[PDB]
């Protein structure tokens, strides 16, 4: 409808009506939800809500089919007074049914078109079961792999994080300007603003800290660019950010979201974050939290209820202007007037059952390429891998069976649909004989069961991992290590003489240094989502070429973290010059580089890559234009992830030694060659000064590109002059 | 001599000769030498020095001897052209000859006047051998034992660190208007300006980040108390702050430092560090190191030659002004004149030989007193301890013999003075039997000899540790633990039936647990000194009562880094009430509690505390006084550390859970009752908010009286109304 009737609604709800309006809650506190009913009772009255507050709620979150939305919706609007409809919100983080790759996974891929067709699909059989919004893209900037949430990101890259961010922005939303036309996308919600990632000691929502400047350089950019993509809404962190909950940050969302970013959508709080203010130390009661809640911009409390219970008294009293409430209240009524809820309420399900869009077939493909797009084969040593279809496999260990495979946040997807390694391994290899252990236990009588089949088999496909539980929300780890008996399975196995190929799955980078010592290959499969099995089976044979390179560092040892790719020089660098020199930065105890770095993976091909000639200067504004020709100088068809970094040698502040600024995975035929071309913008050349200005200074810088952050060729770019 | 002559002689000097005031160099670099003469010539070459340099350099570091400095002052001020002396400077960080326990250790003392000691009897032979100012107190704080230097923080609190540097630079300094008269103080110079301990991962010289907010709430007030105490050097920080080496970091070095913090003396380089701004990436070249050093306000470049070839050009050409220059060359003059070097430039050598003064019996009994006042009884379970004198020891591990007891930062001591765990246990218990292992080894052929001696004897001193080259400088840990040998001896020990008490010898916390867990007590002794074979034995037989409490957590494990007392309550804080709950903050693989946290100790006596009866209300500006009565109610004398802390319960900034805010340490004769109070001021209530304004903010706060942060009785009282 026109902007008019939508201020015109405004003008004429009432006080109470704009309050609940900011509240959201879960599907079984109204009237006409169709599961969990045997909840809405008691919580109800735990939270002191009543029919005037549900009968007109602004939003439900995580509705569990499209029939519990619309029997919602339609028992909703028989009691609206003036007719908002609500909206619909909910988790889709990699998929909807039909599972894909975490986003940890998807990193791996450097593939921007796997991650808009992931979004698009999850969007497709969102859609289908009535959601109207999903709180993706997950954008927090990851450095420490005990967090639990690594799983949610797409790594340690703030660059390929926006990059990727983007792409998952315009895969769910496709043009946002037609949401209310586009019933198959919907809208995007980025997630956590800002730097949750950055958790003090990986530990669950505990502190974080950092400089402002550190804020705008790494933490800030990812968030910023899925916003100008023009993704709907923005959710709050749980964590403080310089010491203020960014719930009720004034600064961080007001002056920096809403001013910098130009940000004009739904602010909607994570769960509880506007009540935990106070656990947080920065509100004395409900009635402080509400309204430094509101002060601060927060349009939609999500299932707490300071709003409902305290603005009003705010805003009688005069210590909270009605402006800002109802700056929020036309905030929500917009969203709901740009997915057409205003004329179609039920989002195009209404005379239409959408069933046969979910879990098809076609959509099982693209998550199975996703998947063979995300993997990162570590080692294979003596051309190992691709095993034959004939090869006689021992498959053991605790992934051999488990339907453990689809991932943390997977709200919605069915393990019963999923397949196995082992049913994925027998669909592909004729010999396969199968030896599952538990998780955490290494028996006698394993062994003995493991070392028959070993003895009968010609290699032995190890499948280790984590259980999905040991990571996402409120899943961090102190030591990032699998269950000890699943390193003694892999000593083990090992001893048995027969060729080991390691298959890994997992939600966060763990040590992985006694796995690659113990076996002959390993494979990062993470969790693939729906088809496991089979990216796991297309993959070991050779059907597929393992393509993915790592999108966060995986530690020597816990005690390295953070480490990261991206890092300062220091003032007194080890070199390959003064390696073993006492007074310079190392460990005793580690190497300073990671097991394994930022962009690293491994291929059944071979590239050679030439970049061509580069000037010497350049101006002030003026882009880097990088041409940039691959050849596969193997038999066999595969994908390479070409990488451009770059450095600032000098600058008035200490600069990473190398910054990701351009990727392209390039796929080409035995024998194939192309051209790629890169523009590094002005931009990839500028910084935040002490000063928080982002500038652009004169003088030397590297350019890398190549195949890794460590396999690269080097080249010097003196920028002076004058500027555009 | 009068400041308008210290005035006259900057006049009178040439361009030359002031740019050379501002070098400092090793003692083998000018003629006259007594020592590594050798060096001379080709190090002159390989740093491009000629006569005219070093005939005009302001300052030596690391003189030998009093011979050493004797003969190169003699030589040097025969060609001196207007008599200006050098100043000697060294590195006195826990002891000279006598060595006193390494400063975390007199950290964990929890006593100012043992601090003041050590710092006064470090300085009279310091003195004694012809040093005017030595490089301590060191006040990074420290949350991070991974980085080998914990060992010279006084720990993880900036109160006690602040406390405890005031009294260092007391005993060093006594009344700093004087230091021309009393030739047995000397001058102190605060390090490492700042914010070095924060260094991340541990990892040694590494970046530290963090907000500015945050540098001021915890990262500054120790320098500061200490400057404000009369410190009359400051040396300038390795790492980076925000972005920028501290060396040339002008913000930080003239706006805070000189600025804020009022420092009008001598701000000296740490090692090579305006030279390693290069390397940081900050300045392309000496010639822009020089330049931005001068800038923030370096007086003096410790052995680089940035300055001596560089500052010339830059004031001829322009891009500098002289005046900068001038300054530098007043403060170091004026430092000279504060010690007296214009009258007599041996300060109090030159027919007075105070050998006499070093290594006294008087000053080994004060670093014995110091080791027992700083030892930490951490397990004593079922009253093991104290040993009956007539106790049949079997005394065994890397520590039975080992010399290594004196610490890292042990530059001038010798091993050969020191006095090892046999030789000490051996003058007080009449039967000790002594199987010495290897520090990092534990094969059969020990195993033997370790259970033919337990069986002898009644109980087992097992004695581990750390080589003090595990920490220190550039001794970074990756994996808080000793080498797994030593554990393996502990799980070996603990089978032969026999009560088990572990002395533990080492620089940082470790991961203990297994220890404890395997012993029946378990006394932490750090790095004694000189003494520490007799502060073990004495603590040992109960000749000592245990007292120190500990000034750093010690983590469950490695991956709790950091964990620290005054932490954050976060927005879904785990409590008593809820554990058991997956969506709150902890992990899942251990407690959040580190395994022994801040300002717990045991005690051979038990003591009971009461507070008298506390105000309800105060006013802003008001002083908060606390009276406890303690009472010793066992029969054995010795000393309880009283512990204040307090708490902002809701704040514009999320405060901690607790800071100290006073302290003091009782002694007790068996019955004996004392009385002590403790005045809290407003400042004890005020913080840093988020504008950078310090601040007071009316509401409830807590306060905590009791014995460790932990073990506390606890009161409220509401800050309101008007202001004092
Ligand atoms: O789910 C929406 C939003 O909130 C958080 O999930 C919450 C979790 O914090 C806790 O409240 O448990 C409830 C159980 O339903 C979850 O909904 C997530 O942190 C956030 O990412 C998510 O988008
Ligand atoms: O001792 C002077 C001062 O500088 C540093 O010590 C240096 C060390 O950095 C390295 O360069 O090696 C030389 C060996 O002589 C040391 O002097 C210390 O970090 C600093 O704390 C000390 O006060
Ligand atoms: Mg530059
Ligand atoms: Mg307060």
């Amino acid at each position: 409808m026109e902007q008019e009737k939508v201020q015109e609604l405004v003008s004429q709800m009432t006080l109470d009506e704009k309050i609940a309006q900011c509240l959201q809650l879960s599907p079984f506190l109204f009237k006409g939800t169709n599961k969990n009913a045997e909840l809405t009772g008691p919580l109800l009255q735990e939270m002191k809500l009543t029919d005037a507050h549900t009968e007109n709620a602004g939003s439900v979150l995580g509705s569990s089919s499209a029939l519990d939305m619309i029997g919602i919706q339609e028992a909703y609007l028989k009691t609206n007074r003036l007719g908002i409809p609500l909206v619909f919100m909910a988790d889709v983080i990699h998929g909807y049914k039909t599972v894909f790759p975490i986003p940890l996974a998807l990193g791996c891929s450097f593939d921007r078109e796997t991650v808009r067709v992931m979004a698009e699909v999850s969007a497709l059989e969102a859609t289908a079961d009535g959601h109207h919004v999903t709180f993706s893209p997950m954008l927090d900037l990851v450095r420490d792999p005990r967090w639990g949430r690594v799983m949610e990101s797409t790594g340690e890259d703030p660059f390929l994080n926006s990059e990727l961010g983007k792409a998952m922005v315009d895969g769910y939303q496709g043009d946002a300007s037609k949401l209310n036309e586009n019933l198959e996308q919907m809208a995007a919600c980025v997630k956590h603003f800002a730097a949750y990632g950055a958790a003090e000691a990986g530990l669950e929502y505990n502190t974080v800290n950092m400089s402002t400047r550190e804020l705008y350089q790494n933490y800030l950019p990812a968030y910023n660019a899925a916003i100008q993509a023009g993704a709907k809404l923005v959710m709050t962190a749980f964590n403080v950010v310089d010491g203020i909950p960014a719930t009720m940050n004034k600064w961080l969302n007001r002056d920096v979201l809403r001013g910098e970013m130009e940000f004009d959508g739904v602010l909607i709080s994570a769960w509880g974050a506007v009540a935990e203010v106070i656990n947080h130390g920065t509100a004395r009661n409900p009635k402080e939290a509400a309204q430094f809640s509101m002060e601060a911009g927060v349009d939609l409390e999500m299932m707490t209820t300071c709003y409902i219970h305290e603005l009003k008294g705010l805003i009688e009293e005069g210590k909270l202007s009605e402006n800002l409430l109802d700056e929020a209240v036309l905030r929500m009524l917009n969203l709901k007037n740009d997915l057409g809820l205003f004329e179609d309420p039920y989002r195009g399900l209404k005379n239409n059952d959408r069933t046969k869009d979910i879990l098809t077939d076609e959509s099982r493909g693209k998550a199975r390429a996703a998947g063979v797009e995300s993997a990162v084969l570590l080692e294979n040593k003596s051309r190992l891998l691709p095993l034959a279809k004939e090869a006689k496999i021992a498959l053991v260990g605790p992934l051999a069976t488990s339907p453990d495979i689809l991932g943390g946040w997977n709200v919605y997807g069915e393990e019963k649909d999923g397949i196995n390694v082992e049913t994925g391994l027998r669909e592909v290899f004729e010999t396969v004989e199968v030896v599952s252990t538990e998780y955490t236990e290494l028996s006698e009588e394993d062994k003995v069961a493991v070392k028959a089949a070993v003895q009968n088999m010609d290699v032995v496909v190890l499948a280790l991992g984590e259980k999905n539980e040991w990571g996402g929300e409120a899943g961090s780890l102190a030591t990032i290590r699998l269950p000890e008996a699943q390193y003694q399975l892999a000593k083990f196995v090992q001893t048995l003489g027969k060729p080991v190929v390691i298959t890994l799955f997992n939600g966060r980078p763990l040590e992985v240094k006694e796995l690659a010592e113990s076996s002959d290959a390993l494979l990062e499969l993470w969790f693939p989502g729906t088809e496991a099995g089979r990216v796991t089976a297309d993959l070991l044979s050779g059907a597929s070429n393992p393509s993915g390179k790592l999108s966060m560092s995986f530690p020597q040892t816990t005690g390295q973290i953070p480490v990261y790719y991206n890092h300062l020089r220091t003032g007194r660098p080890q070199t390959p010059e003064n390696k073993g020199e006492r007074y310079v930065s190392h460990y005793l105890d580690i190497p300073n580089e990671p097991f394994y770095p930022f962009g690293y993976g491994k291929s059944y091909s071979e590239f050679e890559l030439k970049t061509s000639s580069l000037p010497k200067e350049l101006n002030l504004g003026e882009s880097l234009h990088v041409e940039v020709t691959i050849k596969n100088i193997s038999d066999i068809a595969g994908k390479e992830v070409i990488q451009v970094y770059l450095q600032d040698v000098t600058a008035s502040i200490s600069r990473p030694v190398k910054e990701l600024k351009a990727f392209e995975k390039v796929a080409l035929q035995a024998g194939e060659e192309k051209t790629v071309t890169f523009e590094l913008t002005s931009e990839a050349f500028s910084f935040y000064n002490h000063q928080l200005e982002k500038v652009q200074e004169p003088g030397l810088h590297r350019v890398f590109v190549g195949t890794s952050s460590e396999d690269v060729d080097v080249f010097e770019v003196e920028v002076g002059g004058y500027v555009l």
